[PDB]
């Protein structure tokens, strides 16, 4: 007997004339007092163990108290997901554009001094009522244009329209082959603490086409702006991007644990009324201009020396090509190296390779979260 | 015995170890006084017709006195030209990333301000040459980033190095369903009459990442600058981006007609020593923000039924949609038309789509150029 | 206040969990004696035309009086048709395997000495009732097997099942760039001159898992076998596959044509009540063994030289070939001719080829079937 | 300072004019009397685990006395290997067509009879070596059809041709998600003992399209014709296909393991001077209508529970399938198990599946290769 009420929400439209749907699942918080929650999972077609992260919570809430609205769109991107080529979902982009799904959110481009002037009778609950509305309806408005909105516009519009109703965002997403990491803004530092993700990437307040970006931008810049008033609050939305490790990969046993680290996020946040504590680990961070790409210098074979989440001091290897067309030189078989130490956390999901194309992201000057 | 040159330029490297290739062809000039040029096509892989272009651009050629430098790039993406997905090139972005051929240029950021105050002592003549240098040296220097740059960055960069050499740039590309258009910056627009084309559309000083932008937008910065210190010149550098109709389409007629047309630019322009006259045509403009995409407002099967490159009154049908999924219904076969009137320029290539689907891109309060 | 009553039928299903549907149209015959008919169309994704015909076909049966059952399948293969590449339909075979969708039908091996003996006693109705009775229970078995069947073989069994009740079997097809053509059994010659189809190839006794043998086939081998015991009748069964011009095109006027075709041969074989005749219009065929593919015997830039439905005397060309990468050679440019007449009757749909490339394919030892 | 001599053959051609090539090294043997060898990687072109088999193989062999010619040829599908769709080598098949580039080789369909009747008075080395030259001209024959052939054909025959000359012929594969596995036809089977393969399938005498196939069944079928004839000798040429673990990997410690049983191998046929000895492990096989494909019962996201290469007791799970669109109901998470014993040798590579997607590969009826 779940708790959670189930819909759906049309956010697209095949040739054939099946529509493009996703699931929604609501569970009802009990005090109108409490912060609610949005949950996505699955933008990107490939990154699937989202859906398994939504199915751990949701099982887990069967038994806890909820005390603000939690809604939960696992398989948000049907289009993408369900997108194969060869035995591998090509789900990053719209396979006709080439446009990544993720950038695909909308900047409303809030004219801030005059939407502030009109507004600032209003208390603090009331300012962020108003704006919130206007940030829905904006958003819906998007769907009517009269020469229309591409595929992936569409789709992003009807994921945000959800995502501007609550107070805190979840998208899930995965890397390709990678360890767990988090996209978290800088004012929002702190909750880092409460998932369990080693290494957070700190995010400035920068509009570059992403969910967590498109949820909070709106909201820094109107607390920005109040405080050059002298009217200070903190931001009133949190939004994250996480990054449950590697892509076309389904494992529940891990899933629980990103689910626990995610209600102790949820506990600390008032969202649910039992004390769940944050893991016990050690959680580091850099900078987002400290994480960097590193793009093959040559085209060949690679093996994968440097394992993701683990510390890579510089001159140990990173990869090895195998050049098999230049056998009988020393140029058949090279060790690559990094001239600075780093903490590898992702890399390319084939082992052939181009030059230029991405072998691996790395965070640098890394540092303890929460020093002890 | 052609005139031509032929050499090659490494532009990139596959996993089996073998070179990408561009083949490079000059037609040496006989006065060192005579504006040169630089001329590709192919970059998005499926646009084919720029290739029979540059063949019987360099036909005539072999009988035209040639006072400045010609240098063509034909087939100049080969990773794009030879990536298929059944009976189609999947020639348009990195088929791993999906990012545009044509999104990849490099933009220098030049401090205008800085540079021009180093180099103000120099003559026009002086300062030109020793502009150039910096947009070439700067270009090529992203080729030895130590974290290296991308697949479509470093094929973009090698052609860039080339363009910028050049006082005129043609960048040959075409259109999916298509008739033949070009893409024109404002302080050139003296320049479209002398090309075979119909169609241009009127762009503005912006950076978007394409070849055409990454060459004029420097020039076109370093000059309205220098007029704001009084020193008046016109912009030294052309470019402009031809749309040779149809994509997946080799048409030797077709491209004889359109190198004639670039013929009467380069006499225009004394690249070459003959008078060659334009064709008589009737050529129309619009400015690029009059320029729509119209998107598929519901999915199915499409019958185009306006013709590219026609007049379209307003009300007039621009495609029907079937949908076998509903017959018995009003909604089985429906007429989409406009508000306003039009000239479509193309349209999409496959006729099913999703909602969203681009279907055609149409001109808006167009003009003639050359109004008689 | 259409006929037709309108259900579907579920082919698949999506990992979303989506389901893959047909849907189906029924226009039920008012006599119990008359020949029965299944018409699908899109089982090759990109070949869309076969819609428009069955919404002209169904427009037109609104004022026809049905004898015997009509049955019509449009968008026969959802997922084929929904499986974008580019500005291109991927609809050909399973992305994920390459498996062709028209070669996955199923075989059924009757042991025809045996089944024979078991039934002779019954009269050539009854027989030929228990006949279809085992074929359809024997092909929905399929979808039954424990360790189950590929995507493609469920498809094509849930399709072949529908086909199997029919007297009559239409499987509407495009080609790529091509003219309209039928494939027609031998012991059905007869049938083509109803068609509105200018060139037929006659097809033998052979299985090689397409629609219209695994429909025919059985049936044939029966007749044979029962004639060899001297039980003389014709094939109660007729299946053809109707290649209805080009690709990614929806044309309803000349679909219209079509249907007014098939109508003339449903018209005769009793199905409605109405004499409608053929067309007037010159038609041709050749055996199937003289139908050929010319493979491109180099890469390059291809101008398809030979229309399509026309003859095409030897010598004459047939594609030049453009060899940019050649300039200054007799190897730059190559017109390619055939050493015997033909009548070209499709190519190939982009205009870059590898070698081996499939460029056209071509009718040889042509002849009119209905001289005069 | 390598013994191999490098060269290069062509196997076809891109549309730029680009060659297609696989480099070709060559250890000469130093004895007329020792069997000759050819060894291929990579013809899947996502399967790169063989090109690092190839490297560990040749280091091997700078140091042993190579007594028969070697020939090895990695890289051996450019195509294939350089096409690239998402994170992924999209390599198994012809992008244009589907069709599988391993499903390309060439049956000669020998009229076994009559050549024996023309070759029966030679000795039986006399006739191995005009068998062998009549093998190898009529697939050198196939690349002058004048209709031309697919460019699948003729790489297949490109490579057949070499195969041809050898006495033993090893095609390197791997699986997806797989352990290693060998197909070694049934008379041969005395062979898989030297291999450092743990699971073996026991393939029959027929013709498939496979490389291993095209190279053994002629000489199968001469071997059994002469027999009844009373010309007892046993198949004078042994071909396997080796399965080296997973696709999109290379692992260089891996290959040193495989490349040390091709060398068993090869010293018990006395290819090179020095015995090696065979790995000392457990070796088992099943015969090839025993090994089975499991296809996904219905759609949906999925845990690959029972690991490649170990044993699975009936009842036991294989996969679990999360459909997260069912939450609420017992459909959302379902184990599902097989009803015999087996052992699962690969799996599909990606946790997105539809209805028939194939899930795993899985051996019955296993036994011990060398009871002991
Ligand atoms: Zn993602
Ligand atoms: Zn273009
Ligand atoms: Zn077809
Ligand atoms: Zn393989």
């Amino acid at each position: 007997m779940t708790k959670a009420i189930q819909s759906s929400v049309q956010v697209g439209e095949l040739a054939t004339g099946q529509a493009l749907t996703v699931p929604i699942y609501s569970f009802m918080g009990s005090e109108n007092s409490a912060p609610s929650v949005y949950i996505q999972a699955n933008v990107h077609g490939a990154e699937v163990q989202g859906n398994a992260v939504i199915y751990q919570l949701m099982t887990l809430l069967e038994g806890y108290q909820v005390l603000g609205d939690i809604t939960l769109a696992p398989l948000a991107n049907p289009l993408g997901i369900n997108q194969k080529s060869g035995e591998f979902t090509l789900g990053r982009f719209d396979p006709i554009t080439g446009v990544n799904w993720n950038r695909e959110y909308f900047d409303h481009n809030v004219d801030i001094q005059n939407w502030y002037a009109e507004h600032q009778h209003l208390t603090n609950s009331e300012l962020f009522c108003a704006y919130r509305s206007m940030l829905v309806e904006t958003c819906q408005a998007r769907l009517t244009h009269s020469f229309g909105i591409s595929t992936g516009h569409r789709l992003a519009v009807n994921l945000q329209a959800m995502a501007h109703q609550a107070d805190i965002v979840l998208d899930l997403h995965t890397g390709p082959k990678s360890c767990k990491h988090l996209y978290c803004p800088e004012y929002d530092i702190d909750a880092a603490r409460f998932f369990s993700i080693p290494y957070t990437l700190i995010i400035p307040n920068s509009f570059g086409g992403a969910m967590d970006e498109a949820t909070f931008c709106p909201w820094w810049q109107l607390t920005e702006y109040a405080t050059s008033q002298g009217r200070e609050f903190s931001v009133p939305v949190s939004a994250f991007t996480l990054e449950l490790a590697s892509q076309e990969r389904i494992d529940l046993a891990d899933a629980l644990e990103d689910a626990k680290g995610i209600l102790a996020y949820l506990s600390h946040r008032g969202v649910i009324a039992e004390k769940v504590n944050p893991a016990s680990m050690e959680r580091f961070g850099c900078y987002l201009k400290d994480y960097k790409k590193f793009h093959a210098p040559k085209a060949g074979l690679i093996e994968y020396c440097a394992s993701v989440g683990e510390p890579l001091t510089a001159g140990k290897p990173l990869v090895n090509i195998l050049r098999i067309d230049l056998y009988g030189s020393e140029q058949a078989y090279q060790a690559i190296s990094l001239p600075m130490d780093c903490v590898p956390i992702l890399h390319f999901a084939s082992a052939s390779v181009l030059q230029g194309t991405e072998l691996y992201k790395v965070m640098t000057n890394v540092f303890p979260l929460q020093p002890s």
